[PDB]
């Protein structure tokens, strides 16, 4: 009578929701959506709305913003502003509440989105894969828990997202991930964030601003330079500026074991013998695709070398009617990229207008203090797949920071082109504005903009973004992998 | 031998310097630049560096930045920041002193650029035309004053910029302009900025931030809406947000006379009849090309019916070998335009490649609070030029401001389109980050981007700039010049 | 919330219903019941109530009763009754309607039994076995049909009953089983029933009485003597009396192929070359257990050599929580035996008072004309497992049939005892009353009654049943398998 | 030498013959049997074979059978049998002639049994006692008639049965008894059977079947309920079903006188005063032991205060070597009792094993329409004998009669129990098959079966007898003689 579902979706995250909406309202298809909670917070943290809405994008931005105010208050003095210095109090409990209320606002809107949209229904519980055309809902992630629904399905979309990767050292239970940090009752006086990823950096600034008096935020990384994957010079600069803002950046170090002290504080011993005491140890060493609770072996879905789900240029798997998008693919773990993959999966199946999502020249940010904006390739990657590479550099200390009292906040801007046709292959910004600036840059790369298009454009003065139009000559080259300043006069 | 150059520049301003520097460093020419001061301030205000550096873009940006801190301190309470609210106060003298140091530093650097660059020489004095090939440098703007130098010139470049226009009302002696506002001894308690332009608006925000307790900024404009020539919706939102911060906006009002009070304050009387008592009256009704002291009549350089120096698309005047750029041409009065006008003038005259400054689709800004970023045409003009016009629109109060408490700060992002092909004709933003976002939006219009190129781009989550890649259907249309919520019938 | 079912039952037959009732009302267990129809008749014939209620016990008795009236009318003449002989009409269409209304009466009562008994719910559809704890309901018997329910189950009872066995000869589609005979639009003029089982015999009498004028009921059997399994002398007698009543009993014959004539009648060719034309060919060559539509391979349920389901003395299978009762076990295909097995399965599981059903010394009947009553062993089976066997025989022509005009209706009565202790091992009756007589006899065997208990009881005169008390001396013996009249005087 | 035997039997009836046959064939004794006729009918009615064969069990059974055909022809319409209803009629002469042939055949066989069995001799005449060891056979029942034989006897067995009791009312000359009813020339149109016993009831059904058009059977009984000594509920159901067939039942009525009408019919006048005109008046108020013509006073054989011959449990009279059995002892007046009484008498006297007839728990019947089968005690008596008494009951209209149209024919099946152990004390059935069902029920009571032994037995589907194995809980109880719907309190 009620049949199956033209589509069932496991995980109502960024990608999950964009696929079920574009199907119930765009194609009148029957759609079901299974997620393990309706509201943010423990025990599962991620809930209806995805990691982005509950324990990612939205709440992180709000908290970084609040953390920027530490710098604002300090810098206002250069501009003549005075107020009781010792009376300032960073109320963490007040910040988390404001955040929680914002997140729950989104939790409810989606909560109502389902209650007035026929063909779109929400099922609370854990979704495991039974047959190649049946999804199993259970009260818990345990494959042997009570069943509450069995959703007959024509198409099945896997959008369970990703999960924080934890190492195998003794005492790892005394550690937290990005998940639990959003819900600390009090701001930790001493915090150690492990790893060099954008998550460890972004939370280091947040903890650094809301820490009570006498606090030290220590960030450790097992290799030499943090923020592996981002442009080189931006890496070393951000390291310098994090140090300036009081954060101890402790490189070439890896925790080896953690214990509890007589007062509940964590005692951390490293692989190099050095010990450090902290109130909170946060693991941000990577995110793995979330596939264990899915029982993907019951149908024989294939996984890549990394624990991720394998797919093609259309998000299809080996099983004929099973698709996967979002962070479960182990590709570009970004929210707009999962919304693009999800919107693209639908109108290629339920709309016979096949259009796949492009995974290259994608804009991303890193709301650190200072923030980062990137798009396209970095110079050392362009080298390994391009004849002649040109690099445009420029690192002025911004206009206002001679007065502000923050001389260290050097703004950086790099452009990477194929020197053959001057086409821009990358754009890498460090400094306030980088995130908002790069967005419009992503449209340029989608338009195959050559460097001439940039410096021939009239600037908006006075801005930092105008520095992208002020670079007319390369600072060095990358020809057949080698890096030399002057470009040797020896053609062909 | 001596005193025989390739180029003489009257005015070490934006356009002038760029012209001379390029001429001397890029083409090894003997260049001479004349200006009335080497450092900012009275009695001549403008100086080495131009109006922008000494009494324009640079200084106001710093002062706006300082006025933004009134909002920051207040908005921080929403993010858990506590401190004695009653202890906040702005020191107007510390703002000015800090601004003087910054501007002075640029003055110091530009000098020494002359000392270290051969073929580039500076001459302190007042420049004027004596013949078709001779610039005279006198000790004052008066023709009767002593001659300092006579410079032989194969080419003369007029680059003296513009000057504040002051209406000839009785009591005008008791008023100031933008020039002197940069140097007030104390912040005015009651102030009246006159004019609906960007100068009056921007300054209204600065005075509103630093006014002592019980102050009141008052802006008046003789017409019904401020910021003529900007997108209307933005014009009206900036009016609302200004009123939301404390600024009173007196429209359809124009001062008729000013008189002194016993205490020494001012007594303004408008045309309509009303009266206001204020401590300062700042005039910002416009700026006129600075042709006054150049003796253009000795050579016959023809002026425009609007009052600027008449020039073709290559900056050539009616007199051979004499050129004009910048505010003196009375076109687009923006620094990057003059700079680009100068760099192009040099390439054309001393190179083997003609270059002319494209004057359309120039991205400019307005540093109100919040700021404005724009680029291209606005609705009205597009409807006069194209067959079918589409308007993509998006307006909301960002989440970060529902928490800060500044709920009036509604973001705005219009997009004007030619619906006959989709090419973007203009972009108009309002809110935090608008000036930075718009910069790369100028590269896209130079590339003739289409509305699809924007929504087909993957966005950066979460940012204000996303809103540009998210408007897919027109909010309304403009067919044959008439506005309508939807199109005609079927077509195709 | 609603969990699983303390018990789900596939097939709502004689056994199915007795198990779900004794559980919902006796033990407050949650119970589900899956059957493929609510009302009798095509296309599935058997429906809610089982084979017994729809196409077995109840409707067969009603039709045999109606068929007995052919003999009644004939025999009344001996007692002085007269009426128009040629005006008698056996209206088959009127009989089937009266039957259908009786069956549907039962169909509805059960239909209401479910609607006012919490914990007892009826599910329409086909039940297939998914996991070892899930039953699959489908719109049809096709394993690839749409699903309407998936019943989570704690215990699973298999009670699908049995199905008519059809041979593999060309033209078998032109044949019918016991199922379709209950719904013939008209009574067949010429009918051939295949097989020697009680079903072929019972329907031969029914067709024989309601056949239109000029009809011949031919019963064929592939071996020598019909009614294999019943006592020997009763077999040969019933053959004789069926012949007397006009039925052609054609032994040592088996159909080899069947075709259609120009008029729709079936043309039957035998393995011996002889041909016969009939309007209806009814196959009653055996009943097989009904397991194909159950997908028993999905869980690995074990089957006996015969296609039946294997079980122990408690109706349990290899799969821990899967039980089977009724005709699906391939044991004693009787309705009271499935009601006993079903009532016994429950209060051994949901009542921890384990009591199994006894499969020996069970009373059964054969409502032929004349009818048969049996209970216990037959003489030739007692031989193969008993030292000394005694047989008591007695074959009087009943009181009333010297007048009736039916001298052939010889009533028979055999008793079989273990000659050691005289315990009665069997009792075999032929003649009207046999079914009602034997029932009370079954209680005697449950009481280990010796033969002395029988002939020492005072008879009810005049009856046929009194002949069981009138046999005081054996007619022959079976000692160590051999059959001799006198019992050789040579003991030990 | 001659006329000197081992046993002389007065009365070749049921008990007599069984006695002599066993004596002569089982023990090789010289036996002589005396009776007044060799064939049934007037003037003596009873004859060789006893009352049962000639004017009792045998003939009525045939006549009841013939009366059952009135119901069969009518009930057959429900099963699709059609025929001219108005053409049915019963030929009372053909019934009698056919019954005469059947009875005569038994008469013929019993004779020739004498002709072929040595030591067994028959003597036609009237037997009476002349001395303790001499039986005289005279030509008529009168002592003054001629002596035919004088038989010397070591043992004399009185077995002359009983005789109809006729009340001494005026007009009794115009009435008949059961004897003459077996020989009426024509069926009475109006008839009045007198008595509430089984004879009056059974005959009422026969006359009701064969009455000519516009007839009316009328049964009267001087008390309030017919069939005293039978189970009450059955008594009242048989009354209802009799009234349902056409018989009028006049209770609390007793005829006071009969007189002749002009036409030759009868004019009955009851005690209460009412009057009825009928064609025949049949008396069946009881039967008295036939001691009239035996000359018991010549020897001193003592009679019972109730009028029968006094005998101990071994059939011995006060006079040595003289024995009595059957109706003449005035105990249970049933054929199998006398037979069993005879067979036991012979075993005791001419064997080496004493045997006495158990007179309790004897299963008898009553061939009304529908019939009655019973065995053991009824409610009332059990309550006088046992502590706690349980009554299992079941009453319904079988399905076959909801179709036949005879909806009054409600089956009944009581079961009386001693609730102190469960042993079955009695069984009472009403409806088709009751006489046959009850026979084996007599074997069970001899085995002291318990109520559990019945419901724990597997039934025969579908039959009336099932109802016995289906009553599990008492319908009501009888504690200390008082009736109550449930027991006392708790106990155990
Ligand atoms: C701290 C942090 C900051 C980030 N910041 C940014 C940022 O600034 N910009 C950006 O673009 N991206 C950011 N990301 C990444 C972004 O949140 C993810 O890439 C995005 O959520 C991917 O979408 P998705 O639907 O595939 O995953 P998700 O949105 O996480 O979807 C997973 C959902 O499925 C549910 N689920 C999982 N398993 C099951 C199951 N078995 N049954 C039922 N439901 C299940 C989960 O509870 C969850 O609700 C950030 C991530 C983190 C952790």
């Amino acid at each position: 009578m009620s049949k199956a579902f033209d589509l069932v979706v496991i995980g109502a995250g960024s990608g999950g929701l964009e696929a079920g909406w574009n199907a119930a309202t765009l194609y009148g298809k029957r759609v079901a959506v299974v997620d393990v909670q309706t509201s943010h917070g423990p025990p599962f943290y991620a809930a209806l709305g995805g990691t982005c809405v509950n324990v990612g994008c939205v709440p992180k931005k709000l908290m970084v913003t609040g953390a920027q105010y530490m710098d604002h208050l300090r810098e206002s003095a250069g501009f003549g502003w005075e107020f009781d210095g010792s009376s300032v109090k960073a109320n963490w409990k007040k910040l988390i509440a404001a955040k929680n209320e914002a997140v729950l606002d989104i939790n409810k809107s989606y909560e109502g989105m389902f209650n007035d949209t026929e063909g779109l229904d929400f099922f609370l519980g854990w979704g495991s894969l039974e047959s190649k055309n049946v999804v199993v809902v259970r009260e818990t992630a345990d494959p042997k828990s009570a069943v509450k629904e069995r959703l007959q399905a024509d198409h099945i979309l896997l959008a369970t997202g990703s999960w924080p990767q934890m190492p195998a050292i003794p005492g790892i239970e005394h550690c937290i991930s990005s998940n639990e940090a959003f819900y600390l009752p009090e701001p930790p006086r001493r915090v150690l964030t492990v790893g060099g990823g954008f998550i460890s950096v972004e939370f280091a600034g947040i903890f650094n601003a809301y820490k009570p008096p006498g606090g030290k935020v220590t960030l450790c990384y097992r290799n030499n330079l943090i923020l592996r994957g981002f442009d080189e010079t931006i890496r070393e600069e951000v390291t310098k500026q994090l140090t300036a803002n009081g954060i101890e950046i402790m490189t070439n170090e890896n925790p080896a074991k953690v214990s509890l002290n007589t007062d509940g504080s964590k005692h951390v011993t490293f692989e190099s013998g050095k010990t450090l005491d902290v109130d909170v140890v946060m693991m941000a060493i990577g995110r793995i695709p979330r596939t264990n609770d899915l029982q993907l072996g019951n149908v024989g879905v294939k996984l890549t070398p990394k624990g991720g789900v394998q797919v093609d240029e259309f998000s299809r798997t080996n099983v004929p009617n099973i698709y996967a998008i979002g962070d479960i693919t182990d590709r570009l773990m970004l929210t707009p990229v999962a919304i693009n993959e999800g919107a693209a999966l639908v109108d290629t199946v339920f709309g016979n207008k096949p259009r796949k999502t492009d995974h290259t020249r994608v804009a991303s940010a890193v709301f650190s203090i200072p923030p980062i904006g990137t798009c396209g390739l970095i110079e050392e990657v362009a080298a390994k797949e391009f004849e002649k590479v040109a690099v445009y550099m420029s690192s002025f200390t911004p206009l206002m920071h001679n007065i502000s009292g923050s001389k260290y906040k050097k703004f950086v801007a790099k452009i990477v082109t194929n020197h053959s046709d001057g086409t821009v292959l990358g754009v890498h910004l460090l400094g306030d504005g980088a995130p908002e600036i790069i967005q419009a840059v992503g449209v340029c790369l989608r338009l195959n903009a050559k460097i001439s298009d940039f410096y021939n454009t009239i600037g908006v003065h006075p801005t930092s973004a105008e520095e992208l139009c002020s670079m007319r000559t390369p600072s060095y080259y990358y020809v057949k992998g080698e890096k030399m300043e002057k470009l040797p006069d020896s053609n062909l």
